C-alpha cells in the first residue's frame, strides 16, 4: 500500500519552463475505475487529471495523475498530495510531499589531452561543475548562442564528494571530432543550479587556452 | 520471503587478488540456526562461513553466505547457486548466477586530464580527474598511487559507467582526486592506474606533470 | 634412476594465464604403456596427462604431462608429487615439488636507457634496452608493446636474470629491442612493461620517446 511520488526537480523546470505533478500508486491489487485527484493543502480544486496510465504486467496496478500549477507556492513550502480511491481499502490513503546548504557552484573547463590529438580522429571536452548543492542539476551545451541536440551529451548523476560533507560533483563530456576543435567549436556549457543568485554561470574556451596571450611562438625548419 | 544476488564484479576480484562470490537473503523471520550451503552445478563440498548479521529495527533478518573459488572458475562457464534452508520457508528459493558470455572486448582509452589554470588562481583547492572511456564491459577498476604507495580509499570517487551518447556498446568513466595547491606543482607521480579486462596485461598507467603541457623545447618567462 | 620436475614458472603462469607443470622422467630404456599421474596432498584425480613426446633414437626415454593447477592452490602451499610407475622400477617413486616459501621481495626499478649518439649516426640500427633491477626472485616476464599491441616474440628476447654483486638479494635483467632506425625516428608508443609479485598491480609501463631526456634549449628570457 506503499505510494510514492516523484517531485519536480529543478532541471525538469528548468528546460521546459512547465513544472507538473505525478504520484505513483504501487504494491495494490489489479481493478479498474480508479480515479486519481489532487487535493492541495488549502483545500481547492486542481487542473482536470488526464492521460490515464494501465496496470503493470507483474500481477500489479499503476495510477497516475496530472496536474499544471504555476512557481507560485512550490518554492514557499506547499505540500501537495493527490488522493487514491482504491476498492480493496475503505478509506482512501493521502501521501503529502514537501521540498526537502546552498554552496555556489564553480564550473572548470578542462582542455582536451594531447594524446587524443594524434588520433585526428575524435576529441573530448568536459564540463565540470564541483560544490554545488542539492543535486540532480542540469548542464547543456550551446554553439554561438544555439543549443545542440540532447542526444550529444550525458550527464552523469551527481555524487558526493569524498573530502567535502555536503558538495557534490558533475561530468558532462561531449564527443565531437578533432577537425571541427581547430576551426571554433567553443561549446559553452550552462549549469542550472538554484543555488546561484543568477542560475546561469557559462564559461568559454577554444584552442588557445594555454597561452597567456603574451607571447606566439612555433617551430619552423 | 525475497532473495538478491550480486555476481563478483570486475573491480571486487582486483584489490584483493581473490573472488568471492554472495547470495543475500532478505525478508525472513528473526530466528537463529541458519544454514547456508553453496554447490556447483554437479554438486561438491564448499567452505563454510561465519559473521551472520545481526537484525533490522524493523522486525527484518538477513544472512549472507561467504564462498571462495578459483578465478579460471568463474570465466569457465560453470554456474553457482546459493541454497538457504530455514525453518519457516515451504520452499527453497534459488537463484543462478554466472558470467554472461557474449559481449565485445575493447581497449580502454585513458586521459590524465590536468586541472585547469582558473581553478588554481584560488589557492585553495586542486581537482585531478582520470578519463576512462572506450571500455566494454562495464565494472572498470580505477585506483591512485602516488610515487608508487596507494592513497587511502576514501580520498577519490568512480562515477558509475554510463553507455557513450555516440557509441551502442562503449562505456565512460570519471575518477576525481582532490589535492592541495601547493602539492601539484611539486611532483609525485600521480599516476592513474586502471584495470580492465581487454589488454593482454590487463593492467594500464597514465602519468602527467606540470611540463606536460609544455612544449619542452623553449623555457620563455615574462618578466615585468 | 632420475626423476625431474620443471616448476611453473612466474614468466609462464602470467602469459598463458594458467599454470601447466611438466614431470620429466629420464634414465630409462624403451618400452611402452606407461602410468604416470599428479596427485595433491589430500589425494584426489588430476587432469590427463595426454600429448605424450616420442622417445628419442639415442636410447633415452621421456615422458611429459601437462595438468590444470589454479593458481591459488599452488601459491596456498599445497605439495604436488610426481607418481612414476614404470615396470624397471616396480617401487613408487615419490618427487615432491612445491614453491619454497620465505624468500624476501623486493619493488623491480625500471630505468629506460634511450641509445647512445654512436649508433644513430650510423643510420643501420636501432637498439632500446630495458634495463630492470632490485627486485627478487627471478624469472621474470619483460615483454613489448605497439600501442597496446604485443610484438613478435623473435624480435625482443629477455636475457637471464643475474644476480648483483653490490646487492646481497637483488637480480638484474635486460632486455634489448633492435628494431630499424626508419621507425625510430617518431616513436608511436616504445614502452616497457614488466612482470613482478612485488609490484601492486604487477604491471608497470614506461614509455620512451624521441624527446625524453633532452632538456629545453631555448631558454628565452626577454624582459620589458
Ligand atoms: C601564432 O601565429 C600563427 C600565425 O600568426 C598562427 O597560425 C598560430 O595559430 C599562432 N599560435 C597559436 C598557439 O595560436
Ligand atoms: C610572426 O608573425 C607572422 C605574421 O605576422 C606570423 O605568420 C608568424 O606565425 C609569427 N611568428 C610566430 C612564431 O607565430
Ligand atoms: C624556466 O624558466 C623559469 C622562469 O622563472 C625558471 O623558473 C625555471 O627554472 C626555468 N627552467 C629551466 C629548466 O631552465
Ligand atoms: C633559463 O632562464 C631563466 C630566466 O630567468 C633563468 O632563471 C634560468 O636559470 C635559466 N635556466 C638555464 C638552465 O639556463
Amino acid at each position: 500500500i506503499r505510494v510514492f511520488a516523484i517531485p519536480p526537480s529543478f532541471a525538469s523546470i528548468f528546460l521546459t519552463k512547465s513544472t507538473k505533478l505525478t504520484c505513483l500508486v504501487t504494491d495494490l491489487t489489479t481493478y479498474d475505475s480508479v480515479t486519481i485527484s489532487w487535493t492541495r493543502q488549502n483545500g481547492e480544486a486542481v487542473k482536470t487529471h488526464t492521460n490515464i496510465s494501465e496496470s503493470h504486467p507483474n500481477a500489479t496496478f499503476s495510477a497516475v495523475g496530472e496536474a499544471s500549477i504555476c512557481e507560485d507556492d512550490w518554492n514557499s513550502g506547499e505540500r501537495f498530495t493527490c488522493t487514491v480511491t482504491h476498492t480493496d481499502l475503505p478509506s482512501p490513503l493521502k501521501q503529502t510531499i514537501s521540498r526537502p546548504a546552498l554552496h555556489r557552484p564553480d564550473v572548470y573547463l578542462l582542455p582536451p589531452a594531447r594524446e587524443q590529438l594524434n588520433l585526428r580522429e575524435s576529441a573530448t571536452i568536459t564540463c565540470l561543475v564541483t560544490g554545488f548543492s542539492p543535486a540532480d542539476v542540469f548542464v547543456q551545451w550551446m554553439q554561438r548562442g544555439q543549443p545542440l541536440s540532447p542526444e550529444k551529451y550525458v550527464t552523469s548523476a551527481p555524487m558526493p564528494e569524498p573530502q567535502a560533507p555536503g558538495r557534490y560533483f558533475a561530468h558532462s563530456i561531449l564527443t565531437v571530432s578533432e577537425e571541427e576543435w581547430n576551426t571554433g567549436e567553443t561549446y559553452t556549457c550552462v549549469v542550472a543550479h538554484e543555488a546561484l543568485p543568477n542560475r546561469v554561470t557559462e564559461r568559454t574556451v577554444d584552442k588557445s587556452t594555454g597561452k597567456p596571450t603574451l607571447y606566439n611562438v612555433s617551430l619552423v625548419m
